[PDB]
């Protein structure tokens, strides 16, 4: 796919990254900018960059290619590690706030001896490098005060979207009654949505001069959907998903979690089931986290999960005819072929 | 003085802030709003604002009265609050990493019940608000750009001197060996000095038109140099401070923290007194804590500092001599009345 053969160069232009971060040397400062070459190295690599790809990846389907200079497409690739980097902050801080283990295949940032909370300021450290490499790279450029306002924008809305996540899931209590499709949908557009697909795509736009309110706003509207299913596949995977695949071990049960397999979990229950799911869910004993899954099952929710794949795909489709337009419908679609 | 005369007008805009900052409603993310309300007023509130009001006190001293309208003046309490919000950001973080127990007379956000690790978030979200208000006041300024930058590359900085604060401070080992004079002043001009007295004053100048290169790189060397001393003065107040006064208890021994103090025992000590430092620094055991506590007494350190003081205060008003021109000395001299 064209995501194939733009990765090479993407990843390798990391070292760049890197580079360009370091080179901060006031001597003084030398033991943090080790420390901060450590962190990007552990939290910035070992993913499959889809979402940095796709500011690459949409900016040469949307420049003009007498346009596409090496220079410009070093901007390209720096914009791309700035959405990865918008990622790992978002991603270090999480694993703290969801008790997770592994991510990626290896143990989780905090979890490293000798990190532990610290982790935090490494997490602040990440997004600083964003806006860091915006100027570096994109100063003089005429997008630049718009690519600054979209990660900040994207950061805010992410943040509202992992408030309302940690709202919905207090630690040790109940209701189920939380646990509602309407609260669902708007805890993933804010978490998920706005930052994973809207982002990378309004940002390659910006860098190829589309900046009108009307392009942006048909644009946001395929690729929030996009990020409701991806979220929905996040949640289903967090428990039905192999961890050799996903690099992780899911918390969500344990955590207590709105994940769409609670939610329909709770539409189908009956009030037996119920009574099940309520004494089970939201603990920690493997034997509870078993029973719910064993519910899930019961209740055929994979079934229903490869279902909602299918139509969802369709209905994202039937919104890319809709919508696309003027932008080359290669965009979406090869997003779409990722995700689906 | 100048400081008192401000005060209320600005502490007042307050609410003016958080009305602005709540109105974002999609009724969807009403929940998050709240929320964010309840971050705002337990993060935001019950300090002494001085960073903040110097953004006022500055503005109006360096603006022409003329100049001074309702709007401007209106964006100059909002950029006051700007500054308080990333003291509050950075305040919710470092309270949880220097694992802290009060702060401002009222407990620490992250130990009240029900909040614990989720404060990551709450702080992330009063960074975000920084830029929302920002762009809510000052888009159409042409200082707007000026100022995201300076807020963000002040952010950069105190997250770089966190660092070396946290590096040179690994809980539960030893060497005395890092804690030296030269890492000291360096992580106190980046987690301190900029942040605490560029930033303020540097809005101001932008604000007023001042952009100037050389305006700002001598303001900055009066201000980097308060700066040390305020840390300084932290550090004395650790632990030697009323808490009633301070509104936070002391950690920094506990925290096993290149404080001042610590740094000035290692000068003075004999080998003996290095040892009883060795074998009782950087541990939570009270008894461990009030061994270093006296070995600071034998020491003198509350008559080194007072000499110090006195020393810094001689030292920085003759870089006022020689640096404040052509901004009015008061600029100055208010800031360093109220830190002295
Ligand atoms: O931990 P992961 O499953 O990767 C998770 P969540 O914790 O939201 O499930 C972290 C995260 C953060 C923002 C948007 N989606 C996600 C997925
Ligand atoms: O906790 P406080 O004493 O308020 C502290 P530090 O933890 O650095 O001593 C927090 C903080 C953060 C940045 C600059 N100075 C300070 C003072
Ligand atoms: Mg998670
Ligand atoms: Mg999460
Ligand atoms: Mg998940
Ligand atoms: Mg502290
Ligand atoms: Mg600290
Ligand atoms: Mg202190």
């Amino acid at each position: 796919d064209v995501y194939a053969q733009e990765k090479q160069d993407f990843v390798q232009h990391f070292s760049q990254i890197v580079r360009v971060l370091t080179e901060d040397e006031h001597p003084e400062i030398g033991d943090a900018i080790a420390r901060l070459k450590e962190v990007l190295e552990y939290n910035a690599i070992g993913g499959k960059y889809n979402r940095g790809l796709t500011v690459v990846v949409a900016f040469r389907e949307l420049v003009e290619p007498r346009k596409q200079d090496a220079d410009s497409l070093q901007r390209a690739w720096t914009v791309g590690w700035c959405v990865e980097l918008l990622q790992a902050f978002f991603l270090v801080a999480d694993d703290i706030m969801d008790s997770s283990l592994t991510r990626r295949g290896q143990i989780c940032w905090y979890q490293k001896p000798g990190v532990g909370l610290d982790a935090i300021n490494d997490a602040n450290l990440l997004e600083a490098c964003i806006y860091r490499l915006l100027k570096l790279y994109c100063r003089e450029q005429p997008y630049y005060l718009n690519l600054i306002e979209l990660f900040l924008q994207s950061s805010y809305q992410t943040e509202i979207g992992q408030t309302l996540d940690l709202l919905t899931a207090p630690q040790g209590n109940v209701d189920l009654v939380r646990f509602t499709e309407k609260r669902y949908k708007s805890i993933v557009k804010y978490k998920t949505a706005f930052y994973s697909f809207y982002l990378p795509i309004a940002a390659a736009m910006y860098m190829a001069g589309i900046d009108g309110e009307k392009e942006h706003a048909n644009a946001k509207k395929i690729l929030l959907e996009m990020g409701e299913f991806f979220q929905i596949q996040d949640d289903y995977l967090d428990l039905f998903g192999d961890p050799s695949v996903t690099g992780k071990i899911g918390t969500d049960i344990q955590d207590n979690k709105c994940s769409w397999l609670v939610v329909q979990c709770l539409q189908r229950a009956t009030p037996e089931q119920y009574q099940i799911l309520k004494e089970n869910y939201g603990q920690k004993e493997a034997e509870k986290v078993a029973r719910v899954k064993a519910l899930y099952e019961e209740l055929d929710l994979p079934a229903v999960f490869l279902q909602y794949e299918e139509d969802s795909y369709s209905h994202i489709m039937a919104l890319i005819e809709q919508y696309a337009a003027p932008l080359p419908p290669a965009v979406f679609l090869g997003l779409a072929r990722k995700i689906y």
